């Protein structure tokens, strides 16, 4: 007994809207949420022209057709009062359609116009007087879905007529000039419960979410209920974890943004880890062994839901590259990544009373340029000393690129102790095919709060280094995660963040310039479109 | 289309067997077929007496019913009779010997209803809510009276041998006990011709015996949330690119599977994955390969020992060589003097030269495995110099650990010395090891930069499944998970046919590994103290055809 019409007559709305510019602040924005996407058109065309994927998705999406369940809709649209699908659109829309392609092939045609008489088009293009108009349209009709293309106005009406059931939205993360704008969708109304894989396309990424109106044979069937007689009945850390906490994220339907990969991590931890003890004093929870992989060939994983900065990890790159291990050079730069390891008290919890404080010892970039050299202090000039793997990894992917030793191992056994720490990042293989290049980090223990989103950019901004002074295409990142845990002062922190929704990716820009792995620096760097939600102090307690 | 008794009442059939005590005539190598499970009672009562996984799952499986379904049930049988316009059960039907086997606080079974049939007895004989037929039709009759779920025959031999015999059995869901014990009542030997196996549980451990379920089936002869999952799988490309090296009909048994949850499959799909969708590669001499980058397999070492069952395999040579490594041996000559080959072709004249090891005795395999687990960092001379206290003795050191700082984040053993790698024959191929400590549990994860499908990964997840076992008994823990990680994973060419055979081989249960429990100290081990058991597996299959 739904008195609703939209969703007994299918009523669904979909669109692509891009970042608009604001004359105020420019690209560079400050703060974003949902209404960060919102350009809809530009002289009386699309902000970017052509997108070859959403192009693909929104003909994909209005002609797809299920005939099979068609009954069950006819069945109730009667009730109320080669099949199709049927798109309506506003006068200034259907004009911006190419002759050629107009009307759609193989959708319902509908123009909602006043100007327009019925003869002018055909009797297979059909012409509505207004709102109201449509429906009763709808009723002579046999379609499957309907669908709202646009335009602005058609859809700032139809979201106030409350006839919109579900909204396919596109978004292009990236910015372009805009006249007409997609009306600012109201949370109390309508909400996310899908999010895709984030992609590339016409040089910029792209992802679909849906919005979906607030209500507020057999035989193998059964084989899985009896597969499944022995599964647990509960979770471990289920009721110290609450259910309310989670409802947004638990709501979503398709979770299939990157990011997920980190956050369905999160959730398991939370979930099911294990409690345990942690000399830092406080605790934690743990698991063993996670996976996850990133497209590097599609965006650059930044993490966005929640803010961070990468000059830091950058710095502490290029510091390993040149096979640094004095602390200074980065505290000059104020990069204090390594600052606590390299203290007076730190030095001596590890024992080492004759190291001076900030000299890290045989660390990361001493055992990536000289592996197997004889350590003395952080001045020494170590030149041709010891095993410079990163030279060999890449004279490996230069010329022997189907090599299954393209290894770069910071686990030097002989040199842990005299390690400020053992590296947390036990080393890197490489892949190639195709002119594509793949690497794989193993990393011993993870800090999932706080390091592993750090961990995450950095070994990616890495791929695209070794790839780009190699003529190598970056493919895929694929992190290896071993101890996994939870510091439980991030529990909250955690919580927060899963709850929000993911935006597109944004896509790291390398200066062509550089060739060689050794030129680098800070200012050739540039991360594009980086929309993210705000920052997150995983420790509240400051 | 006519309409079949069993299809339309929905009569199954549930069962157990076991390995029987049959005689082998002092031959080692016995043969194994699905006929090999059959052991169904003894004595009037059970082989094994008791299993709690098991009569859990019987339980499980004739007490679920889905009050959902009957509508849609209701109608079919109804129409079936031409009939048509308070808990919901299924129907258990038994011998009389079954029900006399079952124990009086057990009878009539719970929430079923339960059909004996007998000729001995009538109901005047019985004081329990239960039905008596003398006859099979009877069943039908009944069946066509009652308001029920699915009904399941659950034994005996005699019972199970005329609802087969009278095709009544739309599937049989099989426990597989994998244990031998003294029997005296069979199952009938499936015809494969009338039914196949379509889907393969995971393995488990209860009372101390292996065992999974499988399910035989009779041969021929939010709903919107649905159309969002189509739009999201909007760019996906229907093709494989090695479709055409590889037709579909070469898997019909492995496609032909509904539920995959054997956990021999991780290895199996992973080789179906390189096969399908593998990228061509070169090798040593045009040799070619399939390979792809990143794999993940894993292991629950609590419920069994995952020795491949699609395939033969012996384990004297891979665990000789785990007690090579484990006394830092570098010397070849040992192994062969125990006619294991593993390093053979690794440490020849031919070989050592190629690798520009002129000045290395012919077996003197150098730094390897064995000298970085015990002596990390010294200084190579030859294989039998005395390196005693010389180098870091990792296996020692991360013994310690797991005995006094089990929540370290440090337990990991590499042998990929950096320094050493020229100096080996050949560079280490299983990079580290990282161990984890819960709950008095040991995990391990080994990461492999190179890996051999076909060949290798065999003997890899059961080399260091045994090792996680060692660990964890010199360390007073029980094993957990093995988790094995691939890098550059590969199948050669060459193995392509054999493996196609493989991957249509439907897996046994695991057997399991017993260690002998004195031994208390990781150097202590010797290979009398390593007992594989109720390995059922298929036939040898040799990778290469051309030998
Ligand atoms: N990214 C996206 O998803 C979309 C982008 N666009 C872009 O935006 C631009 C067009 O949008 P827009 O300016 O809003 O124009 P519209 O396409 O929405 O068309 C508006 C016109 O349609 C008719 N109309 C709309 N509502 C009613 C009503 N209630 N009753 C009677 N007639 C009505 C009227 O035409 P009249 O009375 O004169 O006959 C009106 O002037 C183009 O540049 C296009 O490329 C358009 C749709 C979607
Ligand atoms: N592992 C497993 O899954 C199972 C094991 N078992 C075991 O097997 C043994 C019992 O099997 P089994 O010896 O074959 O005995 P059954 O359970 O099959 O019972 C056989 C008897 O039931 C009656 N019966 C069977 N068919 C008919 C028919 N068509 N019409 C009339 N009466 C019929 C007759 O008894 P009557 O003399 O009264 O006329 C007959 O002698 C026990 O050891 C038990 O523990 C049993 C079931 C399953
Ligand atoms: C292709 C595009 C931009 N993309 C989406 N996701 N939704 C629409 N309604 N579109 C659209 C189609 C036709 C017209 Cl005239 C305007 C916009
Ligand atoms: C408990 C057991 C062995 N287990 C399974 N999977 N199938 C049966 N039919 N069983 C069974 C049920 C009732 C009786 Cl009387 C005998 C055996």
């Amino acid at each position: 007994m739904m008195e609703q019409v939209c969703d007994v007559f299918d009523i669904y709305a979909i669109c692509a809207c891009c970042k608009v510019e604001s004359k105020n602040e420019g690209k560079k924005n400050e703060v974003f949420n949902n209404y960060t996407f919102r350009g809809l058109g530009n002289k009386g065309v699309l902000p970017w022209k052509c997108n070859s994927l959403d192009m693909k998705y929104f003909c994909a999406v209005t002609t797809y057709v299920n005939e099979s369940k068609y009954e069950k809709l006819k069945y109730k649209r009667c009730k109320y009062l080669k099949l199709q699908n049927v798109v309506v659109m506003g006068r200034t829309s259907w004009e911006s359609i190419p002759k050629k392609f107009k009307p759609l092939s193989n959708r319902i045609n509908v123009i909602l116009s006043r100007t327009l008489k019925k003869e002018d088009f055909d009797e297979d293009v059909y012409i509505i007087n207004k709102v109201e108009d449509l429906i009763v349209l709808l009723g002579k009709l046999n379609y499957y879905k309907c669908f709202i293309i646009g335009g602005s106005v058609v859809y700032q009406e139809f979201l106030e007529k409350k006839l919109i059931k579900k909204i396919y939205f596109t978004r292009i993360n990236s910015t372009y000039e805009c006249d007409v704008f997609f009306p600012e969708i109201n949370e109390n109304e309508y909400q996310i419960i899908s999010v895709s894989d984030v992609y590339t396309s016409n040089n910029t990424t792209l992802d679909f979410i849906i919005y979906k109106k607030t209500n507020n044979d057999d035989e193998e069937e059964d084989d899985f209920v009896y597969f499944n007689f022995n599964k647990e009945k509960e979770e471990k850390n289920k009721n110290s974890i609450h259910p309310n906490d989670f409802q947004i994220y638990n709501s979503l339907k398709y979770k299939y943004h990157p990011e997920y990969q980190y956050l369905n991590i999160i959730y398991d931890i939370m979930m099911n880890g294990n409690k345990q003890s942690d000399r830092t004093g406080v605790g934690v929870l743990s698991k063993f062994g996670y996976i996850m992989k990133f497209d590097l060939s599609q965006y650059f994983p930044l993490l966005t839901t929640k803010k961070l900065f990468l000059r830091g990890i950058i710095e502490e790159l290029l510091w390993f590259i040149r096979g640094e291990t004095n602390g200074n050079t980065l505290l000059n730069k104020n990069v204090r990544i390594w600052e606590a390891n390299g203290t007076r008290e730190f030095l001596d919890n590890r024992k080492l009373f004759h190291r001076e404080v900030n000299d890290l010892g045989p660390i990361y970039g001493f055992q990536w340029r000289h592996f197997g050299a004889e350590y003395t202090n952080m001045y020494d000039n170590y030149e041709n000393k010891g095993v410079d793997q990163l030279k060999n990894i890449i004279n490996l992917i230069k010329n022997d690129p189907t090599s299954r030793r393209i290894l770069l191992c910071a686990w030097n056994v002989k040199d842990l102790d005299q390690m400020a720490l053992p590296p947390c990042h036990i080393l890197c293989q490489f892949y190639v095919f195709d002119g594509k290049l793949s690497c794989i980090m193993y990393q011993r223990s993870c800090d999932l709060g706080l390091g592993v989103p750090f961990n995450i950019a950095s070994y990616s901004i890495f791929t695209h280094m070794i790839a780009q002074v190699c003529n190598l295409q970056p493919a895929q990142f694929i992190h290896v995660l071993g101890n996994a845990h939870v510091y439980n002062n991030h529990i909250d922190s955690l919580k927060i963040q899963l709850n929000r929704i993911p935006y597109p990716f944004p896509t790291l820009k390398l200066n062509p310039d550089i060739k060689n792995i050794e030129d680098f620096t800070i200012s050739d760097f540039t991360i594009q479109n980086y929309v993210h939600h705000e920052k997150i102090s995983m420790d509240m307690a400051a």
